[PDB]
């Protein structure tokens, strides 16, 4: 008999949930007592085991038709219906605090709030960015302009197995250092910038066969990591931080930069951040206080 | 209780999503063309210690020090799909749950005045519901606040598909009473007394009623709009929400100054969005750019 690694299950609280993507995280007690954290997904189709089924006399109850559409209740056979079930036992506080649905509030950074404000901030954590510099430095590129000031190099991202391009995501890596984001682009980029989105976009042509007009190319503010680097992802795919208050076409950076060559120093960038993040309590504060 | 054909065969997987737990199947029957659409539920927090308390029926996938991951196996009575039959099938159906086949367009303002805008302004806007609710002949008890002014004033209403036990889905729509402002291409300084009426008496009356503050909050127009009179989207910024990518919102606040900032950037910038591959426009700009 395969047993959960305690006794017992009463919820705590519900970290976070998504009826979208039926999961649901769960801060469970258990052995009462002690912390446990659960994750129960339900699993996505598989079409050979549906098709199947169809074909099986399925047990349905009709819930409501009219002349052409019926809903039912389809009570499946074991295969369809199993639940990605993770533990984490114990659990500590960091799990909990992992697992608990992200509290996020928007902040609408001026110019001098990045530059008395968020920069400072910046510089003080200076975290390492080797594992940039250690690809730039060189087998996963599948594109490269090797100009130090203009160039850039392309990678497939990790989590992109490559096994169908409905998930195509690559990222551009400039070769010049030094720049942090968005906040440190001017004119002298404009060919870096142009290159990664003509040069990127002409290499995933010839590699996967995947038009420009089938792709969402921009950056990230705040960025992952203080190392300039665009975003290439298929369009069809709602990729990791491709809504409004975070992505930045860079399409729309270059004309941007076109019309107001001071445009990224000057204008105010809109972005979220954590309730818990440090810089979140610095920057109102200073809004706070003018 | 029997689906309503037999010999069921898949022709096309007309849209999947492992995000999502849902299938749409077009298939041949009856050797006619039926659909049918399986959808996981979302989990119900009432059930879920009964999922997991007893014996429950499991499988050990993986396990190190402090991770483990099962498959677990539901009871029958935990373990239905939600299943949906439209048969017979039209064309009309099946090109309804096909998954949708979008190109990225980057409209410039010649493109725009040139192409687009002859285009809509062959169009009749059908938004007579719109008028309907700004004249409070429809949804009047479901306005949240109005600021009447018929220039500069403007009314909010929840979206009808939001529960609003849940806050996490918060997805209200600020309709302005002024007529004839179609999209972001419309805008003009002119417009900027009514936008930063939106914003400002928006968030207010979001924090008055659901005590959700203007920083929690998402507000964006679409372009290309849903529809051809100017409206703007107040959600909560943890819903991924309705066109809230890059390629279709615009940040009211970010609208406003760049408005301050070059009063005809809107007639102007060229601007991104995403159209269907059989929408006339995509036709109408795709062949026109190429020429150009």
């Amino acid at each position: 008999p395969v047993r959960l690694p305690f006794s017992g299950f009463r919820v705590q609280k519900v970290l976070r949930e998504s009826a979208r993507d039926k999961i649901i995280f769960l801060h469970g007690k258990v052995n009462e007592g002690e912390d446990a954290v659960v994750i129960l997904e339900k699993t996505p189709f598989q079409v050979e085991h549906v098709a199947q089924l169809l074909t099986g006399s399925p047990e349905l109850k009709l819930q409501f038709s009219n002349d052409i559409y019926s809903t039912y209740n389809l009570f499946p056979p074991r295969h369809l219906s199993d639940i990605k079930t993770t533990v984490v036992y114990p659990a500590t506080e960091k799990h909990l605090q992992k697992y608990m649905r992200q509290d996020l509030r928007l902040i609408r950074e001026t110019g001098d709030d990045y530059r008395t404000i968020t920069l400072p901030y910046l510089e003080s954590q200076s975290l390492s960015i080797q594992w940039v510099y250690n690809i730039l430095d060189k087998d996963r590129i599948v594109f490269e302009n090797p100009d130090p000031s203009d160039g850039f190099v392309l990678i497939p991202d990790l989590k992109w197995n490559q096994q169908q391009l409905d998930d195509l995501y690559l990222i551009a890596i400039c070769h010049r250092r030094g720049i942090r984001s968005l906040r440190d682009l001017t004119p002298e980029h404009l060919p870096l910038l142009r290159n990664i989105l003509r040069e990127g976009q002409e290499a995933i042509l010839k590699r996967y066969q995947v038009t420009g007009d089938r792709l969402r190319v921009y950056l990230h503010y705040l960025p992952s990591y203080y190392h300039l680097h665009v975003h290439f992802t298929a369009l069809g795919f709602e990729a990791p931080g491709s809504g409004v208050e975070r992505a930045h076409l860079l399409a729309q950076v270059i004309e941007n930069l076109e019309c107001d060559p001071k445009h990224y120093q000057q204008r105010t960038l809109t972005f979220a951040l954590r309730t818990d993040d440090p810089l979140l309590q610095l920057l109102q504060k200073a809004q706070q206080e003018r």
